[PDB]
Parts: structure tokens; C-alpha cells; sequence
């Protein structure tokens, strides 16, 4: 399964090997259960040292909006500069945290793959109930855009028209776009 | 399960729907969906087509269902020179307490112990935020044209309808009167 | 499954199926669960049977375990509506709204078979959402209450409070302990 | 898939699915578990053939394994109230609540074939909640098994006492073995 | 899929195909023997003795058996009416079948040459008490004790025997089948 | 996939990640409220107190609610013990996990910019006869009327304010949670 | 996913999970619907308690919806039978035999948190089959109330009569409501 | 969900689940349904005591509904070939071969807490196919049952007729009950 290396100077899982050194794996689907981990991981680090970069490397589909926004407001509070690194695929809510790094310090490899969308979600019963949903789905995708604006540097409304449908982008596309700041060459 | 009977005037067979059907009596006593919408819609233009001059009678046990379906029937009523008499046996819920109160003015009725109950419209969205704001800007215009239909036909506000309809409201025969649904309680002979 | 049988007159030869042919003599049958096709199919039985003779009694046959309340007073309404006498016979069982529907028949013309059971209840219902949604159904299925346990006290000569205490759980009756309750008015005795 | 009988007859050539042509010979058929469809085709059928002749004798061929209790008393009262003696023949198996039918026929028409089997047991029921609901429940289904014991031992002329020590378990008794009993009168033989 | 044949008259009548051999006195069993088939079967042979109680009857067996008391409710009716019943194995005849098959009019037991025959004890099952296990199994033993005795009658083997060769499924050709005794004839073009 | 903590002393320490926030005061309220949830929190709770009675608590929540009954029990030990606990919400806030962010210690409770928090009115059900129905209504009533009462008391609106806005699932953001009375600050980095 | 405390102690320093950290200063959790396991674990927990002092207090902290009545009375007993109090705090919820057991605490050491619920009722059973099986069925749930009403009488000081009524039908108590009621002595004021 | 527990001595500090700590003391909990994994579990530790001290009592403490009668045999004829007393306590529920096993410790050692239950009843099985497959399973657990009996008359000084009788249908006993038949030797007085 997950194997165990040996330093000497004991004995760790991988994963947190790489804790040690303030590298943090988002590197699944985006639920309550990954986000308190992540959050955890990050205070963690800071309370260790409040000065050295933290490393984010994301391999992640996305998943709750909630979630996404519990990682991202800890980023932005926590005092060291969180560095993001897109391995594979960055989609949905991992592109919006691959974006939320700080800035100069968002990276993609060469073929990793980010995808921009909309939120999605549901409703079944009243007219009443479905008109809350909505409503609420929509002030949602209002504050996505917003933050992704003041993160890539475009507009609300290109950011609304580009999100609209499915958008996915190459590591170059996402430079391009804003949303990473260099890609990492071998 | 259905009972047949015969007539003296030769002599025909009947199923006992087919035998009403024959006196102007539209029986819709099940699910509103679109199989049963088409029926009635079909009955109504043939009895119109018989007599143009003469009154039509619908029978109503019904939960409701599909609000287009409801509508298809609502337009062929309005649409016809024959006033339909509309009444309540046992329950008129959902779009079958709106196309009870869709009668003609001064002929529709419930039985004593008849129940009324009537709702706001149900729904359902998937998928993109774009989407479900279609979908529900659908059903929320599907709602203000069912209210303001229901409040001319009743005498009540807009405001007091999406108000008791906000929530299952269950009337009783008199109730149903009183709210102007109905115009009389049927009373034993 | 329902078999078939030949019948003769002045317009010679006819075949119906049983059920049909029972019509015929005005007699319905009300033989299964009571849902909104029962109820619609006894609605115009009952309807038709006025229309061919608003005098003449007609005959309720009764082997029910009940079913929907708004179905059943369809039925109910219907009875106390049209002009003829409508005489129940309990057959079997008539459980729930079957046995409402017993004590609905003209009175002195209530009929069980001497090993006929009768059980008498409160309704069933159900609810699953919000406080609110919850407090609507428990409130309706209340008022439905009152409005059965009013409608059997002037049908059987007990009291609102009696039937409220009978009827709080399951009440399995036999033929001569539904007469002495005012359910039926006799026993039907063999021939 | 029932065959249709082509015969000759007064009014004319006529077509018939073959258990209604035996109907017109006044044999009903119980061929089936005991559900309250079955039961009420039985009822409707015994009151027609007492309409056509109020004296000739009717026919009750059985072969069910039994089914519900009520169902079957709905027949049971029905064979009873009606003026014609009602025969009874078990053929192929008469159990449960179909043993209690056969021996309900007229006393000395209550017929085996040979080789047909006939079992005798107590009420099967259930209730699942309270214990105020299985006591409800538990007096409902003990009363009922005394009515049908009662009712046996009027038949069969056994007591009570055996009869509850006889179906406590299942009890399954050969054509011969049921004519001793007195739940039949005869053994058919080969004409 | 059954097909409507055509027949002439001093004008025409309209069979389907079993109902059509029935007017010959032919009876099909074809299926699964249940308590459905059993009550068909009984009642073709009770009202083909009514139309003629001389002329013989024709039973075609191609079952696969399936209930015992079923099974002998037929077995009961041939024995009890006067007409013979002729007995023809078309396919397989297996189980209760077979028995039925053994059952047919001395010297009119026919099976065709490529048709098979299966011989068994019957089979059953309980769950429960030791007590209920026990009842169930006296009974079916009892009800294989019956099959033997009659099935010995039939085929002049002796009860010993075809408790031996009924133990397991026994497989038989039509010729192997008239030498045990469970047939007279294979009948031949 | 709970990543290893390492920490020094004067040799080394292994921790899970969460066990390492609790060795400084932090209890994650990270799940859906059942009872196995609430008797987790209610024991850390008084653990901590027995280690410091002095010292402040700290519970994160990221917890769409669940349980009432489990609410109340991490409620009331909120309540009973000395210690402040502070609530910081982080990503969500709904049902009774809004209820008990509060719920915290006085001037002392947290969201962050863009944590989302919802409140609503009670969830339940019954199946059965009309007496249980009516006790399960009355049931889940008193104890909405109990959560409003707390609300009221915590938050500086009325009981009749709150009986309206939770009346349907009532979303807001970090900032209308603060004015609304349910946080005291919006944390900013 | 349960919490794990380090703690330093005379021995020296301790890694514990949460709830058997709570074990050593005898605080035993039951915060689960009470089956088999769960009883065996709370008995296990109960009698090493007083091996390891016979005269300090134990307590159990009640979080349950209830479950099994005799997993129930393994827990009962062995609290009636060791020499220490057992103290019993209802927290967020005691229903059912959960209800009964914090009515089971040392008198005077029988606590509710202030939001607290307590929940009151009747066994809950089932019985599929003959009517001899199901009159043994109920006859044993019958007992099985008799025995927990006449030990809540004992314990609550109500009569056997007022417990019957008021646990017919779920009876939901506030922490106060227990207190008058005397199904606890006390309710839990914030130090 | 077992809880741990620290023991000091001689030999330091020792963490134990509770079940292996009472082990440590020479008991042994069945507290669940009887299958092969339980009664090898069982059969083990009732060995390993054995050699650690073949004169010391052990001690079965029992809350089972039963199971596998092969499984319970394993364990029986374990605790009659080793040399110590296995005294019995049955708290909460014991049943079939529960009751069994708690019969079959050391006599005047067997006991039962006050409002332990203790059912008994006759073994239960299956068999499906053919007569002779079916006439064996029959035989084989009629024999089971025999041996079931023969086994209990010797452990309670009741007749294999009485036991055959009381053990037809499922009969729940009281630990008085219990005590009366010979079950158990005492009820366990409470301190
Ligand atoms: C080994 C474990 C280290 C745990 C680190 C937790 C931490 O840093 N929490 C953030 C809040 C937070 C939680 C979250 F989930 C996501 C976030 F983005 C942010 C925090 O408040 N950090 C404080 C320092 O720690 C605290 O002061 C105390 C004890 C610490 C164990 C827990 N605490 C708090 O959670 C409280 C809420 N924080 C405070 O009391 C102080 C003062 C009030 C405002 C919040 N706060 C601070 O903001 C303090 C002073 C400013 C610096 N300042 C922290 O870094
Ligand atoms: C025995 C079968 C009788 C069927 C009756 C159909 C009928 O009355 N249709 C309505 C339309 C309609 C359909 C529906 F589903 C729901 C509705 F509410 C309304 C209708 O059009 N009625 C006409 C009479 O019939 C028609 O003229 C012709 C032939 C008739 C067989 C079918 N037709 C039509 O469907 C079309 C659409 N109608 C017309 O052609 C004429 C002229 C154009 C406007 C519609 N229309 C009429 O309105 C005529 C005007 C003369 C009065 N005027 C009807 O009653
Ligand atoms: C061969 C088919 C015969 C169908 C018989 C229907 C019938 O008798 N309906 C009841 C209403 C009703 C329906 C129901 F479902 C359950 C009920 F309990 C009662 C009825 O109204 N009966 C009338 C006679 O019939 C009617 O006058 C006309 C035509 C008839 C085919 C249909 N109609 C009505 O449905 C309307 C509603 N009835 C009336 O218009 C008249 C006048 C307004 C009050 C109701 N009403 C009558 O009550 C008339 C005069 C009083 C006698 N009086 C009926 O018996
Ligand atoms: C071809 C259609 C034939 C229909 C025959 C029905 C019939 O005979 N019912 C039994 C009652 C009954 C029903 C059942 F389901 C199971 C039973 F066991 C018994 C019956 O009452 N028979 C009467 C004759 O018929 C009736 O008098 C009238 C019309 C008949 C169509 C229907 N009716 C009744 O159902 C009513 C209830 N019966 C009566 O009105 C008379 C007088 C009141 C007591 C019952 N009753 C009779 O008992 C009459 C006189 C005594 C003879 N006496 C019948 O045989
Ligand atoms: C077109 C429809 C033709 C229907 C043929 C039915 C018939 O033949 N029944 C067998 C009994 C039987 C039923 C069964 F399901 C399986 C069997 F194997 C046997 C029968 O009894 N046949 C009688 C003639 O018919 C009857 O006498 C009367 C009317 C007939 C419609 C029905 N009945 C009987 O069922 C009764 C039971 N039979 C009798 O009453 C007489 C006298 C009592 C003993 C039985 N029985 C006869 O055995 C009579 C006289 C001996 C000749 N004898 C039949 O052939
Ligand atoms: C490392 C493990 C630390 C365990 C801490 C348990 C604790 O604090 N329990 C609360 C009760 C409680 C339980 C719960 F689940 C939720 C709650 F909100 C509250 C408690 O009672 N605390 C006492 C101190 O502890 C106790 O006195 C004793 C031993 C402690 C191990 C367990 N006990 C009790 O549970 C009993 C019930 N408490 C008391 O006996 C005393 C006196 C009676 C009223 C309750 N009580 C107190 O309230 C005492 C005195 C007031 C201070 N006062 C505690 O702080
Ligand atoms: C750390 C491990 C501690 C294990 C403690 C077990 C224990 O105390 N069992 C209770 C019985 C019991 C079991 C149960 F599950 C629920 C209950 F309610 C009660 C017990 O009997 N306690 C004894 C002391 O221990 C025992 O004497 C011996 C060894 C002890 C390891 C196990 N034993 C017993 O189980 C036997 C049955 N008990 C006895 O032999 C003595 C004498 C016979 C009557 C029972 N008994 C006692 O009752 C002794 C003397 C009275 C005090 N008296 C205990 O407290
Ligand atoms: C620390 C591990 C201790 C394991 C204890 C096993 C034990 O006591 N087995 C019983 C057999 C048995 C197994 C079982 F599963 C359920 C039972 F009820 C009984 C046993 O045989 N006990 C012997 C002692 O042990 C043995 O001698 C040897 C080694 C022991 C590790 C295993 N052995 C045996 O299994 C064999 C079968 N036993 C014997 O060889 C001797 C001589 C042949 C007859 C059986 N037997 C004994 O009966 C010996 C001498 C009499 C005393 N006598 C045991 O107590």
C-alpha cells in the first residue's frame, strides 16, 4: 500500500516524510473529511515556524465548494507564503486553490492539466425550496469569480463567460489565464 | 375489476365510464399525467362536438400531478361554448383542487365529507448553477400563473394565496366555499 | 379468473361476468383494498343503479380491510347522497374504512354473517421533513380523526369519547358484538 | 391458457372457457389459495345458483392449500345461509383453511378421491411492535383459532379437546384417515 | 404465439390448436404440473366423460412433472371416470409425469421412439424445529410409499425394486421404458 | 490518510494530526452530529477542563449538523464546564453546528472571510397511527421551541425573528452571521 | 477516529484513547444503542471497577437511544450488585432501557443536563407464526413490562398503575419533568 | 470498541484489552451467538487455564442466544475433561445452548442474577431435496435432540420426558424459574 521510509538521525509513511520537509498533498476528491486534514496540516506548519514557505502540491478533482473555501482561508490567514504545485490535474475547486498560492510562487509541470467550471449542486421539493437554492448556488458562483478575479488579474466577466462551460486548459493556458505563475521546467 | 351494464332503449353493453360518458360526465379519478390529460382533453372536444348548447360534468378524485398536464385540461374547459360543472368526491388535491375551482361560475361542488387541499408546485434541478437558475426561474413564473388564475377564480388576493399555499393546506367542503374553491356543498337531496 | 354466466329473457341470450350479472340485481360488491379506483368504480355504481331506479334498494356487499380515508368517504358520501336505501352485508371481514363503510348502510338494513369479523381503528398516516410539515400532517390526520369518530357516533348511538377510547388501538369485533355496538343492526341468520 | 368447450345447446352453439362450463352443471371450482378474489368469486358464484333453483344441489371442488382465515369464512357463511346442499370433494389437497371447507359440506356429501390428501392445523399469523399490540394481536388470532375449533368439532363430531391436540402441529391424514376423523363422509370409489 | 385453425360447416368455426384437439378428446399436459394445470386437466377429463362415456380419451404428456397432490388429483380422475384414458409420451415425461404416463389404460401406454423417460422419489424440504422435520419427513416418506405401491401395480416391478432404481434419477429410452412396465407400446411410423 | 506529526523533547514524539491539536486545546468539530461524534467531543471537553480549568478551549467546526439530541449533549458540557470555549468556524456552518458556533464563549466566537454559515428549523418523521403522529409533532415543536429560546438568548434576536428566518433553510455569509448575532468577529488574517 | 491523549502519569508518561482515559478515573460511557457487546463491555467495565476499589464511586455517563431489554438487565444487575455507587448522568439523551438505567443510579446521584431528553415506553417486540408461538411470544413481552414497571415504581416512586398509562405511548420528559418524576434526583446546574 | 486497562505488579506496567484482563483472573466471557470461531476461542482459553493451574476455579460468565449445537458441545465436553470447577453466571439472557452450557457448569457452582433470563427450547435445522436426504437430516437431529435431553436430565434432576415436554415450544424462565428446574443452584443475592 503506502510504504515506509527510514531516516536516521525512525520510521515514516511517505506522506508524512514530506510533512517534515512543509509539503502538504492535496491529492484527492475535496471533502470535509480532506479539507480538516489539509487546515490542520497548515496551522501545523505555522505553528512550527511562522517564517519558512509552505508547499501545497495538488493532484485533485475538486469536490465540495465548502470544503475548498475551508483550505483557501487558511492559506490567506496562516503568515508564511503557501507555494502551489499542479501535478496532473488541478479541476474545479483544486484550480481555485492552485490559484489561491502566493503570488510568484503558483506552479503547473509541463503537461498537468487545470480545468475552470461553474459550481454544481441540486434541489428537489418546493418552488420555494428550489428558489433558495438557487439563489444561494448563485451568490456562490458570484464569490468564486470574484476572489478568481482578484487572482488572475481578469474581469468578473470574462471569468463568468470562460467558467460557463467545461474550460480546460494547459499548463501554458493556465500562465496565460493567471492562474498559475510559471511552469516548472525539468 | 370493471363493471359492465346494459341498456334498454336494441340493446348495448357499456363499461361504467363509457356508460357516463354518454349522460356528459368526465370522470377523472386518478394521477394527472399526460395519458390521462389527453383523455379528457379528447372527451371534452367530443362532447362539444355532440351538443354545443348542453352543460358538461366533471367528476373529480384526484391528487393532482404534472401542472402542464393539469393546464392542457384547464385550456379545453375555458376553451368550449359548454359550461363545465366541476365536483369534489373524496379529494381534490394539488391541480385537481385548481381545475376544481376552474368550473363554471356558480356550478362547482363538493360532497359533505369531500376534502380539498391545495399546495404550491414541486420540482426538481440538477447540475450547473446557470441551470438550476433556469429551472427555477421556471417553476417560480409556473407558480405566479397558477396564482393569479386561482385568485381570479376564488375572489382571494395574489399575496393571500401564495401565503396558504406556502405550505399543504387542507380544507374541509365549507371551508372550500367560504374561500370561494367551491360555490356550493351538495347536500342529500 | 372471473367466471362467466349465461342469462336468458325477451332479448334472449346474454353473458356476463358474475360480478356484472350481480349489478344487474343491484348489488356492488366491495371486495378489496379501498384505494381512488374502488372508490371510483362504487361512485358509479351507486350512481347508475339511482338513474335506472331511485327507489328500489341497492346492496353493499362488504369484504374489506379498508385502505385510503378520502376513498372511502367518496363512497360514503355517495351513499347518503342518492335516494334509494343502500343496505350493507359484512361477508368475511370489514376491517377500517370497510367497517365505516358497514355502519354508513340504511339504518335497520345493516347486515353481518354470524362468523363476519369487524374491526374498527384509528387512521394511519405519515410524515418525514420539517417541524412545521410535520405539525401540518399530524394536525390534518387529527381533524380526519374527529371527523370519523363523529360520522360512526351517529351511525352506532355511541359517544365521540367511547369511540375515541375503542378505536385508540386495533378492535376486533365479532358479528353479534358489532350489533350490540351499533354497527350493524343484525346478525344474518342461515338458511 | 384454459381451453374453451364448444357445445350444442337449447339456445344454440355456444362457446365456453371450461370452468364456467362446469359452472352451468352447479360445480364451483376452489382451485386456488384462499384470498379474499377467490373468496368473493365463490360467494357470487353460490348465490347465483341458489337464484337459478333454490333446490337442486351445488358442487364444491376442492384443491387448495388454504390461504386467509376471514376469506375463508366468507365461504364457510355463505354455504351455510343458502338453501341447496352444498357437496364438498377434495381432490389432489385439502389443507388448512381448505380442510375446514370440506368438512363445511352437507352432511353425508362430503367426499375424498382416494389418493387425495387433507391437512389439519392451527392459525398462522403476526404482529411486530408494542407489547400491548402483541397481546392485541396474540387474543385476536387465540379467538379465532376457537371459533374454527368450535365449529370442527360440530362437524367432525370430535371434541374440542382433540381437535387442539390434533393441529397443534401439522397434521396430515390419508382420504380413509379423514372419513374416520369425520371431516369427510366418503371415500370415492371407481364408479 | 398460438395459431387460430379454420374449420368448415353445413358455415365456419375458429379453434386455437389445443382447444381444437380437445373436440377429438385429446388433452394436453404440457407444463410444469401445478395446481393450475391440475384443475384444467380434471375438469377436460370430467366433461369429456359427460359428452361421451364410451369412447376413449387421449392424455399427451410432455412434463417435466412438478406437484405430487396436482399430480394425483389427475391420477384420481382417470381412475374415477369410465372412458379409457390412452396415455402418449411426446419429449420427456419425468417425475409426476412419468407417473401419470404409467397410469394410462392397460395396453394403451404409448411413448414415440426418441422420447425419454425420468423415474424419481419425491422431493420436499422443512425448516424449523426438530419436531416439524420430523412431521415433514414421515410425510414424505409416506406420500414415496404411496407412489411405489401404485407404480409396482402399474409395471409388475416390485415395491422393493423401484425404491432402488427411484433413489436416484433413472434415465430411460422409450424401449427401456415399455420393458420396465411404464408403457405397453413405442409407437412407430 | 491522518498524516504523523514528530515533535522534540528533551527525545521524540509521534502524533496524529488531531491528537496534536488537542495537546494544545483544539477540538475538531469536523463531521455530521451523531452520538458517537457528540460523546467524542464531550469527553475531550472534559478532559481539558481536567488539565486546566483555567485555560480557554477551542472548537473548530466544519459540520453540516446532524443529531439534536447529540448537539445538546456537546451543548450542555459547553456550558457546564469553567473553561471558555471558543468556536471558529471554517467552510461550513449548518443546522446544529450553526446552533453550537453560538454557542461559544461570549465576544469569543469566530468565523473566517469566506465560511458560510446556515440555520434551519428541526428534521424528523413519523409512520403510524394518528395518537403517534400527533405526539411526534408535539415532540420535534418543543424541542424547536427550546433551540429558539437559546437562539434568542445568544444571538440578541427575538424568538419570533428566528422562528421566521428559520422557517426555510437560511444561508449566510461570514459577515450577516456576525451581524446577525451567531459570531462576535470575522477573523482576518 | 477517536482522539488519543498523552498524559503524564507516576509510572510516567501515557498514551490513551479518549474514553479509556476516562475508564481510569472510573467514568464508564454508555453512548450507544445498548446491544450484547455493548452490555458485556459495560459489565466488564463495572466489575473490574470494584476489583480495583470497592468503596470509591463509579460513574456512567448515559447517551443512548436504548436497544435490548436483557443486554439492559446484564448492565442493571451487575450495578445493583457491586459494593460502589453507581452514579448516572443523562447527557444529550436517555431513551428506552437507556431511560431506565439512569433510573437505576445510586439514589441521589441520578443527574440530567439541563437540555437533556428522557424518553419513556413499552418493549417492543415480534412474533410470525402459529397462535400457540405467538401467545408464548406475548405472554413473555407481557412479563418482561410487568417486571420493568415494577422496578421503575420501586425506583421512581410512582405506582405500577401511573407507569403503565404514562408508558403506553412514548412519553418525552424534559431534565425537569425526569426530576419530578423521580426518574433523577437532580438536575446538573453549571458549576 | 473494547476499552483498555493498565495493570501494575512485579513486572511493571501492562496494557490489556478488558476481556484478556479478565482472562488473567480465570474468566471467561460468552457473550455472544455460539459458532465455531466463539467455542475454539473458548476451548483455547479453557485449556490455557487448565495449564496454568489445574486446581483453581474458572469462571464462565454467560450472555448468549445460542447458535450451532456442535460448536456448544465443543465447549461442554471441554469443561467436563479438565480437572478445575468451571463455575457458571448467567447475566442478562441465556438461551438454547446458552442455557445449556450454563446448566453444564460444576454442581452448587451454577448461578444466574436476579433478572437474568434463561430459555429453553428444542434444537433447529433444515432439509431440502429428496425423501431419503430429508428422512436423514430428520433422523440425525431427532438423535441431537435425544442426546440434548439425556444430557439435561442428568445436569438438572428432571425426568428426559418432562424435558422433552417443557422443551417442545420455547419456554423463557425467571432466574427462580431456573433455579426450581435445576438449571442453575442459586440466584446471586446483590450487595
Ligand atoms: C500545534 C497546534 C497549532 C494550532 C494553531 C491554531 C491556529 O493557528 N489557529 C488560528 C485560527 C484558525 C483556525 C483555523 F482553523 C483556520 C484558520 F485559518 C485560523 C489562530 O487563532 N491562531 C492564533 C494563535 O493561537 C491562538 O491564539 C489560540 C491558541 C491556539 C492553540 C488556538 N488559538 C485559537 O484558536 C484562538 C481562536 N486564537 C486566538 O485566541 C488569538 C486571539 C484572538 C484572535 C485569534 N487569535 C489570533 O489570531 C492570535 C493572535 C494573532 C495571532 N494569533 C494566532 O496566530
Ligand atoms: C368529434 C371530434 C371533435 C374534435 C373537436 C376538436 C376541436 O373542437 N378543436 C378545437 C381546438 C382545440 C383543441 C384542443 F385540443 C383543445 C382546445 F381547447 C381546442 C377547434 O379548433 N375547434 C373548432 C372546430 O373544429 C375545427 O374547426 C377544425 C376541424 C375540427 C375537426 C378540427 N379543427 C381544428 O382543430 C382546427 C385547429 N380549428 C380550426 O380550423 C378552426 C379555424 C381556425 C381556428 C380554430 N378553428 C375554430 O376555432 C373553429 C372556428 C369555428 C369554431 N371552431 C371550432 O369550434
Ligand atoms: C346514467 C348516469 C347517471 C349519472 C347520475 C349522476 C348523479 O346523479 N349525480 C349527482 C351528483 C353526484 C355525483 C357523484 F359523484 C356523487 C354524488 F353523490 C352525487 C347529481 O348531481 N344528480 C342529479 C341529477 O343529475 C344531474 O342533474 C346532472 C346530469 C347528471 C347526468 C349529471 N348531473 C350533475 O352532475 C349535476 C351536478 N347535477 C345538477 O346539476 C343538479 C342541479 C344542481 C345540484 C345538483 N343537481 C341535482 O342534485 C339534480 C336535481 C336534484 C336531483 N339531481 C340529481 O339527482
Ligand atoms: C343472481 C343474483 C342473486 C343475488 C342473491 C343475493 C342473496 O341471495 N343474498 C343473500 C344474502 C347473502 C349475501 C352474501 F353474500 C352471503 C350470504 F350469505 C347471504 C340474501 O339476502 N338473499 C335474499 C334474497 O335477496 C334479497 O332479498 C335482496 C335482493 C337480492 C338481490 C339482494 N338482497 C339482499 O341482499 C337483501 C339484503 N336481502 C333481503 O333484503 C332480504 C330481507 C332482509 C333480510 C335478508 N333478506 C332475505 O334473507 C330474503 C328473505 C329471506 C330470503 N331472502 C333471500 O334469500
Ligand atoms: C360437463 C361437466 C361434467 C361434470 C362432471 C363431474 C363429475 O363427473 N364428477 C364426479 C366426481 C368427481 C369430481 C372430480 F373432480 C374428480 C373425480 F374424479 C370425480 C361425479 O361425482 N360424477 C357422477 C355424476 O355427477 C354427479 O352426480 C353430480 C352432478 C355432477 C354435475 C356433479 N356431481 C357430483 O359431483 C356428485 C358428487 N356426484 C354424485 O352425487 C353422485 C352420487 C354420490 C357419489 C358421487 N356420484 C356419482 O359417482 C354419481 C353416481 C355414480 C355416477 N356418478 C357420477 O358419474
Ligand atoms: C480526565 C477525565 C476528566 C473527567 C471529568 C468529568 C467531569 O467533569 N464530569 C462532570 C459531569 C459532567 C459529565 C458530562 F458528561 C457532561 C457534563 F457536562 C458534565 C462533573 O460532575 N464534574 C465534577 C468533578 O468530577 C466529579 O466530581 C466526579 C468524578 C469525576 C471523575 C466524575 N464525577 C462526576 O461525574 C460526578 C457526577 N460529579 C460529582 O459528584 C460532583 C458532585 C455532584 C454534582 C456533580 N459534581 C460536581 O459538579 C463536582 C462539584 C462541583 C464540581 N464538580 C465537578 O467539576
Ligand atoms: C478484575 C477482575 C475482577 C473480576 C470480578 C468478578 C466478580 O466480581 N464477579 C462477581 C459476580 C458477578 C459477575 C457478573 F458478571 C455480574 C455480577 F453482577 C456479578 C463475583 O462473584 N464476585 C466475588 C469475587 O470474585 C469471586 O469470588 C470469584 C473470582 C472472581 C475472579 C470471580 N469470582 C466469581 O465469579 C465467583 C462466582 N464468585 C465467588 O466464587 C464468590 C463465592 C460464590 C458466590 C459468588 N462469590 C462472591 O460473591 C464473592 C464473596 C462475596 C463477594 N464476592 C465477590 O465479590
Ligand atoms: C499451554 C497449552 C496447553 C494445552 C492443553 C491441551 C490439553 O490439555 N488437551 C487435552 C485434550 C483436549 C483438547 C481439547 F481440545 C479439549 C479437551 F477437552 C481436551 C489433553 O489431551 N490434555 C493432556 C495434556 O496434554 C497432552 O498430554 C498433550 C500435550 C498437550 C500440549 C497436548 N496434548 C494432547 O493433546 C494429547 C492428545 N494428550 C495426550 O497425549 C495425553 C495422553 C493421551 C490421552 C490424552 N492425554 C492426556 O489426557 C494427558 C495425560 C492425562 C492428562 N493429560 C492431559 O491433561
Amino acid at each position: 500500500l503506502i510504504p515506509t521510509v527510514i531516516e536516521t538521525t525512525r520510521a515514516y509513511d511517505i506522506y508524512s516524510r514530506l510533512l517534515k520537509d512543509r509539503i502538504i498533498m492535496l491529492g484527492s476528491q475535496i471533502d470535509d473529511n480532506v479539507a480538516n486534514s489539509i487546515v490542520s496540516q497548515l496551522l501545523f506548519l505555522q505553528a512550527q515556524d511562522s517564517e519558512k514557505d509552505i508547499y501545497l502540491y495538488i493532484n485533485s478533482p475538486g469536490g465540495s465548494v465548502t470544503a475548498g473555501f475551508a483550505i483557501y482561508d487558511t492559506i490567506q490567514h496562516i503568515k508564511p507564503d503557501v507555494q502551489t504545485i499542479c501535478i496532473g490535474m488541478a479541476a474545479s475547486m483544486g484550480s481555485f486553490l492552485l490559484a489561491a498560492g502566493a503570488k510568484g510562487k503558483r506552479f503547473a509541470l509541463p503537461n498537468a492539466e487545470v480545468m475552470i467550471h461553474q459550481p454544481l449542486g441540486g434541489a428537489q421539493g418546493q418552488a420555494t425550496e428550489i428558489e433558495i437554492a438557487a439563489n444561494h448556488i448563485l451568490k456562490t458562483r458570484e464569490k468564486l469569480n470574484r476572489i478568481l478575479s482578484e487572482r488572475t488579474g481578469q474581469s468578473i466577466e470574462k471569468i463568468q463567460k470562460d467558467t460557463d462551460r467545461d474550460n480546460f486548459l494547459t499548463a501554458e493556458e493556465a500562465k496565460e489565464y493567471g492562474l498559475i505563475d510559471e511552469v516548472m521546467v525539468p
